[PDB]
């Protein structure tokens, strides 16, 4: 599609494409979690944070907690 769909979430979360802290992968997980395994949604939202480059997200939670 490409007609009425523009990104808004992320305004916010911009300075998380480096650094997705507690509050802001609030915003990235939930969407990762309401869409079981998808990283289409989730880094289609947040434009700022693409599929591939949402990656970034996940690799940065557990580089710290260790909640693998």
């Amino acid at each position: 599609n490409g007609l009425m769909a523009d990104p808004m979430k992320v305004y916010k979360d911009r300075q998380v494409m480096n650094m997705w802290s507690e509050q802001e992968k609030e915003t990235f997980r939930e969407k990762f979690m309401q869409h079981p395994k998808n990283f289409g949604l989730i880094a289609s939202f947040l434009e700022r944070k693409t599929v591939a480059e949402c990656v970034l997200y996940y690799y940065l939670t557990k580089k710290n907690e260790n909640y693998k």
